[PDB]
């Protein structure tokens, strides 16, 4: 049985193929066909293309022995090549063209899924070339969807050398009868069938996957939109800055470019944005993701005063002058939301841009104490259950699987009514105690969040909600503002609590407000529609953060 | 007697002035003679520049405000202002053009290091102007070297209201004969003077700061060069990944721009870089400073094969795989110099530039054991005795602070002779028990190394020079290449075993290498000669790093 899937990198993984370019020059410069794949390839086995791959030499040692070839070459063809012919340029373009072939990663990506263990193999060169960063970052992408990455000038082999294939069949810990291998070059796939590996010539993609899918049994042609990447805890780098003596905070890392800090809600993590931090970074920016104060792997003081939004601001700015960042653009959801407003308004210098999801920006009211303004909307009522000290974390601590497993649902799943919380006497007092798996979360993830709230609990993350009086006085401060930096607004059709219609002043106060709204979409955003946030935020970030 | 030294910001600690730049505007445009120093005013404490240096109004709500009151001094001066007339324009050229005043910061920093507290106290504004960065970051720099930073716009008070200053010295928890107060502004001044404040009117620096010195009695004019900005290790961001199962890699990281990864030697630190840190970040640099593997907070394995040079630069490209970036520029000193070379050897598409303080490259001789070479040269003896597990751990490990306190010395402080080590017995056998500390460091800082080094010892660190032939074995791999990247090789006049002239032939294998020289500098390059270094580095970053 089939267990193991190989691809090659050049004509599979990623396109147009290199062996094209060559073909594809000859006919713009109307030179001999095969004039340039001829001297690409010239001295077979003992030519200067093989040492390339082998990693005896580097690729810009290889361009002037290629322009030697092709000189050879044109004078046994009795051709000219034109005046300005540059290899350099050539494979410059190339290389820059080539772009990953989606659909074949989405395939390698659903046979992992699925316990196969995958794997790039690939006749490649020591790139030191000034624009090597392009192919660095094509690399980098693929490579993290696979097992193992096989590349021929690491190793000193090339296909369709024996050794090479012995050596991947040891790398796999696998019999060749477990093993399929796709290949553009009919000579590359040769030595795996030999050995009585599965082959696949691949000249198109949705036949070469057609022949995937019939010889391993899985759907790969299709298939339902998959969700984006998401992360692993265990392979983030993971920072720690203490922001004042009993205070540390704790974020997640990846990526380069514009820092782009993510602010996450209550009762949450760094880890309600693991769809959004793979795909920020893909998109050019270096991401941090929080464990607000709080949560999670940051400081849990028990001071109802060390959260209000005045401290947990001053934190914040204090966090990017320890980091040594002049700015960073902030974007937040729920209480995150709230707090990347106030930092818009008290450290503008400091917020490149500002994004909140779901969470409106509506000015203090200063003739209504902010219980009365709680008191005024029926869906808030659930805020006033959260007042009193203990109370709402001896249910929430009581189980906490039950706990994230009746919180975490897509909107057409609820178990909780947020209408007459403290009448009912709880959030989760007409809630089963055995709650079904939400279609957004997995087992894995339910209990990721249930160790995370093991060291602290939820007094501290509780204590956001009990400086409604301390916020209204500062934030009454800021009443004569306008938000004129870069802002977006995103709403939450089914988020029945932060309803859309919630937001519809915003421009009063923040002229400039660009805006964003998704459809079915319930309150916990990040994981109810990953792929649409992610298309929302990268096109807000590319047109007005950097 | 004095204990605080406070300084304002526009014109004390940053040069030039915005007074200045209404007067310099109103000359340049043939304006009347304070026409837009009035138009500014305007209102007095009723004003609108009074709104926004308390915060009541943001920058750009400021502009309109400031555009209405010149139209209205205009009128009344019976004047026409020019076709084309901004503030918007004024405003920015001049935030743009305001730079740290360096003696005064020189002078601050001075006062600090002699146990005065420090503050700036500052009218200013809630900027949110699309330029606001160049600001923010003028901000981060000077607040980093302070105690306090009290800025009008988020206190809701300004000078010379009374207030301020008695919130003043509730910060500083001071009398007002304990404070001297620096001000360009003699009615600012005159509330702190009417408190018993000392005040200096600051014009000219040079007479601000005869007259600071001769007040406080410590010499600030005339004063040696002072060394660059250190680290406090408790006030970094500290970085973790998990590179394989039980391999974790430690870093403090600083900064935006460009990843810059700097790599120690033995047997030392990230802190080791701890004047270059700041410098590389103010830059415009990232800087990742590492534990390396064997070090600090990194893991140590106690396997000699977890060091081989291979194994340590794949872990170094998994690190950047982790945290997302497809390349940095790497600088090494020691054995971290020597893994550089090798970074840019074999992953030239993941090294952005190359640079090695002391470590040369030289190709390994594939006609000659390692063993052999290093008994070649006398110099290299130490290297023998380093060989035999457990032999150079006894010695290192016996007494920390002695171990370190006899290494860490510049080249007219030496205790150690590198030649006949294995005859003698070992390093310190001629070295004394309770050696002086060398001028280069402090008491802390030895501590600081000897805390470090209780949790792992010397094993790992020796296992660096462990795995001679193995290394030699994947070196001679890459004889047939060149580096061809941007590389900067820094010699160091007195280091008398990585002597200079080791490295006088890279040119045959880097042709494009450029170098930098440091005389009267021994081994511990970036602590002996941190200006220099931070100098040669920085020239180096901005022309071929980017
Ligand atoms: C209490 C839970 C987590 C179940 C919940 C469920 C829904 Br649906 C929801 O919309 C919010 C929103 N919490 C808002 C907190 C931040 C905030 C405070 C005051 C005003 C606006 C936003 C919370
Ligand atoms: C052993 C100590 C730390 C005292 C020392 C003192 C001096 Br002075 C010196 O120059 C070196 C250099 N260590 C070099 C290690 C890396 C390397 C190995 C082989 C060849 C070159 C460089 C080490």
């Amino acid at each position: 049985t089939l267990r193991a899937a190989v691809f090659d990198l050049d004509g599979v993984l990623a396109l147009p193929a290199v062996f094209g370019v060559l073909g594809r020059t000859e006919e713009a410069l109307a030179l001999p066909r095969g004039l340039l794949n001829d001297a690409f390839q010239k001295g077979g086995p003992e030519g200067a293309t093989t040492r390339l791959m082998k990693g005896e030499i580097t690729l810009s040692q290889w361009i002037p022995l290629m322009e030697e070839n092709c000189r050879k070459c044109s004078e046994t063809a009795k051709v000219c090549l034109p005046k300005n012919f540059s290899i350099k340029e050539i494979f410059d373009k190339a290389i820059s063209a080539r772009k990953i072939n989606r659909p074949m990663l989405q395939a390698a990506l659903m046979l992992r899924k699925k316990g196969f263990t995958t794997a790039i193999l690939t006749n490649t060169w020591l790139d030191d070339r000034a624009e090597r960063d392009g192919l660095a970052q094509l690399m980098c992408e693929l490579k993290m969807h696979f097992d193992f990455l096989i590349e021929s000038c690491q190793v000193g082999m090339v296909k369709p050398e024996p050794q090479i294939y012995k050596f991947l069949l040891d790398t796999l810990k696998a019999s060749p009868s477990e093993v399929v291998f796709l290949d553009d070059i009919g000579a590359n796939l040769k030595p795996a069938r030999d050995l009585g590996m599965v082959t696949i010539l691949v000249q198109d993609t949705d036949t070469a996957l057609k022949e995937l899918e019939k010889v391993t049994g899985i759907q790969l042609l299709n298939t339902p939109a998959p969700l984006p990447t998401s992360c692993n805890p265990s392979d983030m780098s993971h920072g720690y800055v203490t922001v004042k003596p009993r205070v540390r905070l704790h974020f997640v890392e990846l990526g380069s470019g514009p820092a782009v800090c993510l602010c996450h809600g209550f009762p949450e993590s760094w880890y309600s944005w693991r769809y959004q931090i793979p795909a920020l970074a893909q998109a050019g920016y270096r991401v941090l993701a929080m464990d607000m104060k709080g949560y999670g792997e940051s400081s849990a003081p028990p001071e109802i005063e060390e959260y209000c939004m005045e401290v947990l601001c001053k934190e914040m700015v204090t966090f990017l002058d320890k980091l040594g960042l002049s700015q960073a653009v902030f974007i937040g959801h729920d209480w995150g939301g709230m707090l990347v407003w106030y930092m818009a308004l008290f450290y503008p210098e400091r917020v490149r841009a500002v994004a909140s999801l779901n969470t409106p920006f509506i000015p203090a009211n200063p003739n209504m104490s902010p219980l009365e303004s709680i008191k005024a909307n029926p869906v808030f009522d659930y805020q006033l259950y959260f007042q009193e000290p203990g109370v709402a974390e001896a249910e929430l601590e009581q189980n906490l699987s039950r706990t994230f497993k009746s919180l975490f649902r897509a909107s057409d799943e609820s178990v909780l009514s947020m209408h007459k919380v403290c009448e009912a006497g709880g959030l989760f007092v007409n809630s089963p105690e055995e709650p079904s798996l939400s279609r957004m979360v997995t087992e894995e993830e339910i209990q990721f969040y249930v160790q995370q709230f093991k060291k602290s609990g939820f007094r501290g993350p509780l204590n956001w909600y009990r400086n409604m009086e301390r916020n209204w006085k500062w934030a009454c401060k800021s009443l004569g503002r306008k938000i004129l930096i870069p802002a977006l607004m995103v709403t939450a059709e089914k988020d029945f609590v932060l309803v859309p219609q919630m937001s519809q002043h915003m421009e009063d106060w923040i002229p400039h407000l660009k805006r964003g709204h998704i459809e079915d979409c319930g309150h916990w955003t990040q994981m109810d529609k990953p792929t649409e946030v992610n298309q929302i935020l990268i096109k807000w970030l590319d047109s007005d953060a950097r």
